[PDB]
């Protein structure tokens, strides 16, 4: 219905502020956009589902995210990434892993603190409808 388009409409438009709040943050910035095979050639050998902020919005964008469940699951594939691509000692491996549970973390109490619980709701019954 054009009511269920509504809903996804209004969670399009919440899950793009979220992302956009992580991606202004200058913590987030190693996760703002995709790895350049260039600095990395042995990243897309070792992480086999890639995910960054900009890929984010661009689903969003187009659509697949039906609901915040959906993009809570990118946003912990960018923190398990990380954590998987980079579980040395050394401090660059450390300021990344702490990064990625940060942006986890702070995208969990955004969540919890602004996204209706009866609209999350509504979203996951239009997806199971479908
Ligand atoms: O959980 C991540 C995700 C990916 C696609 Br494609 C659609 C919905 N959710
Ligand atoms: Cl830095």
């Amino acid at each position: 219905s054009m009511q269920e388009e509504d809903t996804f409409r209004e969670l399009r438009i919440f899950l793009r502020n979220v992302t956009h709040r992580l991606a202004i943050d200058k913590r987030f910035r190693v996760f703002t956009k995709p790895v350049d095979p260039d600095e990395v050639p042995d990243y897309v050998t070792v992480i086999k589902q890639p995910m960054d902020l900009s890929s984010v919005i661009s689903k969003i964008d187009l659509h697949k995210y039906l609901t915040v469940k959906d993009y809570l699951r990118d946003i912990d594939l960018i923190c398990s990434n990380a954590l998987e691509y980079n579980p040395d000692r050394d401090p660059g491996d450390r300021l990344i892993r702490h990064r990625a549970c940060a942006l986890r973390d702070t995208a969990y109490a955004i969540i919890k603190e602004e996204l209706d619980e009866d609209f999350e709701q509504l979203c996951e019954e239009i997806q199971e409808s479908r």
